[PDB]
């Protein structure tokens, strides 16, 4: 009865694996419109149109830092675009604009007959992710475009931590030992500012500022939570309500918080 549900019934093991159920292909965007470069990852056999996610790196950084999210998320039934910004030194507001330009072009390619993603995207269902200033930009995107279905930035930073207006379901990945954007000055005040949304705070035990980037040692836990969050809120898929909203009870997590995360038959502890 859910028109957006895709793929098999999830398990902890199926979500911790590096590869989800769907075959993934990818291509380079030949003329980026409003951003520097992009790679689009897509499932060939998702069983219907899927939502789209745009992911942005941090200051000085490039697609390599965020690339692993492409195959991880696309294999569970999403079209994912990872971008390079017009300049590696762009600030969060510009990163937000370029993130939204990448989503716009994914929608354009969905209607372009020659494109590998022709007709593969539900353009009414989109999400935003990104690292550090690109995570700040993701929250700016969410604040300015409340029809976005989900946000999941990692080690986010912005010159202001006040995202009180955000109504988009937002998962904040935090890195416990972040010295660039320390948790108590960045990720946690950002999380605490949001009182109008479903939200979650997931702090990775012992993580440096790059703890959610390509090659990290927690792709099982981080990927499981990212996929479950995007599935629950971009697809309204309540098969993922538990994976999305529950404390994962992992030795790799040093701090877990969540609010307005709908769970039937939840305990009271
Ligand atoms: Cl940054």
């Amino acid at each position: 009865t859910n028109p957006y549900a895709r793929g098999p019934n999830p398990t902890a093991a199926s979500l911790e694996a590096s590869a989800g159920p769907f075959t993934v292909r990818s291509f380079t965007v030949s003329r980026p419109s409003g951003y520097g470069a992009g790679t689009v990852y897509y499932p060939t056999n998702a069983g219907g149109t899927v939502g789209a996610i745009a992911i942005v790196p941090g200051y000085t950084a490039r697609q390599s830092s965020i690339k692993w999210w492409g195959p991880r998320l696309a294999s569970h039934g999403f079209v994912v675009i990872t971008i390079d910004t017009n300049s590696t030194l762009d600030q969060p507001s510009s990163r937000s604009s370029q993130q939204m330009a990448a989503l716009r072009q994914v929608a354009s390619l969905n209607g372009t007959s020659s494109s590998p993603i022709y007709g593969k995207v539900d353009t009414a269902r989109m999400g935003v992710m990104g690292w550090s200033m690109g995570g700040g930009g993701s929250l700016i995107s969410a604040a300015n475009n409340p029809s976005l279905k989900a946000a999941a930035p990692q080690a986010p930073w912005d010159s202001s931590t006040n995202f009180s207006s955000v109504t988009v379901p937002t998962l904040i990945f935090a890195c416990e030992n972040d010295s660039i954007a320390p948790v108590n000055s960045s990720a946690l005040p950002i999380y605490d500012s949001m009182s109008r949304n479903a939200k979650q705070f997931l702090e990775i035990n012992g993580g440096s500022h790059s703890c959610a980037n390509s090659g990290n040692s927690n792709q099982a836990l981080i990927g499981k939570k990212g996929v479950a969050w995007m599935k629950r809120f971009m697809d309204n898929d309540t098969r993922y309500s538990t994976f999305a909203c529950e404390n994962p009870n992992s030795t790799r997590v040093s701090d877990f918080r969540t609010a307005n995360c709908s769970l039937e038959h939840h305990h009271h502890h």
